[PDB]
């Protein structure tokens, strides 16, 4: 789209009203409207975006998580799109650079970035308001009433919309180092794949030899899964109860299944992994990538005490917002952190990864998760904003689907 | 010892869990009990004393003991090496030795990480037996029939002879040879666990900050070492005024009392607002046992950064503690400890020079309110002096000013 005489553009974006709470349907809260983009400003990017996919936290944000006031909002943080203006203090980029903008910027200078050891930068962290620092959003629109309206993002800006708004400083390009990426590789990238693979390679430090358990074999898994095999570890330990990506896992690389719904009686998911290691000691690694609460505590007494990390990236709506832990396995060598986007910092990891996504192998396991077909550049599971509302309510119920690994959200011409 | 080598002492014997409505005359007897000469790679030890860790109070209730009854408690204390099984190497009659939960076989895959003493090979002995099913401790009822008693884990403190399996031993004499009893007790747990949480697991480095949640034992032991690493900021969380001035006393910058808080402010929150940017510390101990404050200290932490040891223990439903999740996955960094990750090996020399040390000596001494003089503890009891005196030595255990009852067990 085009600006008006102001700056404003006029685009298509999934709005969801209020949560969808249980026993309410997609169509209770989601539609694709016409909202109003206003130009960036200080250090701000417009962007245009090529794709989103859908994380499984796009799901929970619809049923209201981590948004108990910040609706109306604009959904989505897994996207990819190119740069079309810029607030006038931007640095270090330009029109026309393809970009992901996840939730962590890294600021290089506090003690968390110094540190070495974690994207928990204190300067650039999760924009919880989803709202600008003076309180205004650059989106609004016009509602029956013909009164404008603010919508919210979802943290520091919105995926899902043909135009997005986000602070530079939680920006990292794409085009500098992979011009050929296609949009939805670029997509998983900035969250799904960025989380499973960062867990493996940055969080657990996975080394050559090493035994790793992977609790939910969604993107976020698969992409972990990829990591661990590109790793070199002895045996990877896949456990879900969804048998077609159990199978994908164990096409990209994954040595042992787990279908936690056809356990024998008594038999945990920790146990049956713990049964094939050597004296049932565990995993050198443990994944969690479920948002199943069980399978956070099933994780953690799967890995060997006090030596093995479990590293949770699973996030859902529990009871009271708490997880839980058997106390006397946590005690005796418990060792477990909270992961976001797999650790990669946007400047000091991610082009490491983003080189990392041109190697074949990880090419065809990004390919696999996709579903993606090079000929067309559509994806097994892929809707366009430009289709309407019902097609995409259809694509929210048929992202449950058996197969369903990513559903892309195509939102431009690429 | 008898004809067989059997000796004949005074231990306290737990009867059976004392649950909640129970007192600790209905569980507690000091008796008369058989100690077998030690097998294998074993140490019979003369015991100095033991000292009482929050933990012994729990097996009194029957902590990790499902089955374990009628036992020997205690875990933690200190003696002399009076005999040895005919496999043991590295150990003489004479020597003083600690020996805690955990061993270090130095060759499995957790030993050579270099990073836990969770150890493989030498881990907890939770059966509370030898690996046959068999004790060497035994006592003769009333019925005139001889029994079992259970151990603590892999062996019992709480009495004037213990046997343990040498793996899990660890000497004192050649280092520190003039070390007091009470303060080779507390060696073996408490001050091992607060100073090596602090010192090895949250790595604390000079100009960090530092939260303690909890300043029994544990958690002044933590405060000594955050003093000795040069901490910028060591905060120290407890609901007893008595120990926090204790705390303060021996290093601790900052103090809040958890029960004067507004309901409203959280203890995370409360630490965090005495923080640059209520950015929270860089190394976060919890040393209570209060499930509570094992979700407030993984709050506290610098997230991301900083690492949160919880060394507490208790008796909670279902087994289970619990996290706000939103504050867990945007930065937690939890991890279990015991005996503070001090591997008997390659760490507790180094812990063990550091207590001789004129500060961290004297911070051990105001723990133990030792009297260098008398070598008498500011609460102590001995096995010698009866059940009675005993009973009301545990009592006082709660006591605003006992942060270590001492329990005498031989002459020094
Ligand atoms: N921490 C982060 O930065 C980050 C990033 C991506 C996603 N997430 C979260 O991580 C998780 C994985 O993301 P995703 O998009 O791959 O999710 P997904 O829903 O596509 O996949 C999760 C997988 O876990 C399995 N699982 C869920 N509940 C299960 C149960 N009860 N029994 C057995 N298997 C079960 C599912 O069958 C599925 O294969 C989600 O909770 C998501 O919200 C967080
Ligand atoms: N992990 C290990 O190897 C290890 C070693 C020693 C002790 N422990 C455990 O660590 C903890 C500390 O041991 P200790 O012997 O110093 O215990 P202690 O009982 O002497 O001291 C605990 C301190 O925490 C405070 N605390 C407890 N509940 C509180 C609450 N509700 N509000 C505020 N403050 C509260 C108490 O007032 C006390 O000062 C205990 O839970 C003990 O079982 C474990
Ligand atoms: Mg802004
Ligand atoms: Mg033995
Ligand atoms: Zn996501
Ligand atoms: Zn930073
Ligand atoms: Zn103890
Ligand atoms: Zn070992």
């Amino acid at each position: 789209a085009k600006p008006d005489k102001n700056g404003v553009i006029t685009c298509k974006a999934i709005m969801l009203k209020e949560a969808k709470l249980p026993g309410m349907s997609y169509a209770d809260t989601v539609q694709i409207i016409d909202i109003q983009v206003d130009p960036p400003q200080n250090v701000e990017l417009r962007v245009k975006m090529l794709c989103a996919s859908v994380c499984r936290t796009d799901i929970l944000t619809i049923e209201g998580f981590m948004a108990p006031t910040q609706f109306p909002k604009i959904n989505g943080h897994e996207g990819v799109g190119i740069i079309e203006s810029m607030g006038p203090d931007t640095k270090n980029f330009k029109v026309g650079d393809v970009i992901v903008a996840p939730t962590l910027g890294e600021c290089q200078t506090c003690s968390s970035c110094r540190s070495g050891r974690t994207n928990f930068c204190q300067n650039y962290g999760a924009n919880e308001s989803a709202l600008e620092p003076d309180g205004t959003s650059r989106f609004s629109y016009i509602d029956s009433d013909g009164k404008k309206k603010l919508l919210y993002y979802k943290l520091g800006c919105s995926t899902w919309t043909q135009y997005m708004v986000v602070d530079s400083n939680y920006a990292t390009k794409l085009n500098e180092i992979a011009p050929e990426l296609p949009p939805p590789h670029g997509s998983i990238l900035s969250c799904a794949f960025a989380t499973g693979y960062g867990a493996v390679w940055l969080d657990a430090a996975v080394q050559e030899g090493d035994s790793v358990a992977i609790f939910g074999v969604g993107s976020v898994g698969i992409s972990a899964v990829i990591a661990a095999k590109e790793l070199k570890a002895k045996q990877i330990i896949v456990v879900d109860r969804n048998e077609y990506k159990l199978k994908m896992a164990m096409e990209l690389g994954a040595t042992h299944c787990i279908n936690s719904e056809k356990l024998p009686e008594g038999v945990t998911p920790s146990q049956a992994v713990r049964k094939l290691t050597p004296k049932e000691v565990g995993v050198d690694a443990s994944i969690e990538s479920s948002g199943y609460d069980v399978f956070m505590n099933e994780a953690m007494k799967a890995a060997i005490h006090g030596k093995a990390k479990t590293v949770i990236t699973g996030e859902g709506i529990y009871e009271n917002d708490r997880i839980f832990f058997d106390f006397k396995d946590f005690l005796f060598g418990g060792n477990v952190v909270g992961n976001v986007t797999g650790r990669v910092r946007i400047h000091s990891d991610f082009p490491g990864l983003l080189r990392k996504a041109q190697e074949p192998v990880i090419r065809a396991g990004m390919d696999k998760i996709l579903g993606y077909d090079a000929a067309t550049m559509k994806c097994k599971y892929e809707v366009d904003i430009r289709e309407g509302t019902p097609a995409l309510l259809k694509a929210l119920e048929e992202v449950e689907n058996v197969d369903c690994v990513k559903l892309v959200i195509k939102l431009n011409d690429y």
